[PDB]
């Protein structure tokens, strides 16, 4: 059951990368 | 405990989609203003 | 080794709650 | 795989502290402006 966990974790990370890109766009809209 | 883990996984995944959608609304609000 | 994982997961969640509070403060500073 | 899991846990935990700190800088920037 490691693999079903690792799978979700990968998916979790990928959300965090997508969040980082939302915050890159936002920081630029903000003048930083 | 695996069920518990798996709940916790999902609960994290939901707060992530919620986070992403509150960011995406902030982003739209700054892009149109 | 479930418990060492569940532990980190709890900790992960707690970060996400803290992020939500950062975004509550920010949304109000933004007029929403 | 547990080592892999444990790496992945930590990698998520780092992007979380990084996320939190970029939010905290945005928050300061809007509170002082």
């Amino acid at each position: 059951r490691m693999k079903q966990i690792e799978d979700k974790l990968e998916e979790i990370l990928s959300k965090l990368y997508h969040i980082e890109n939302e915050l890159a766009r936002i920081k630029k809209l903000l003048g930083e």
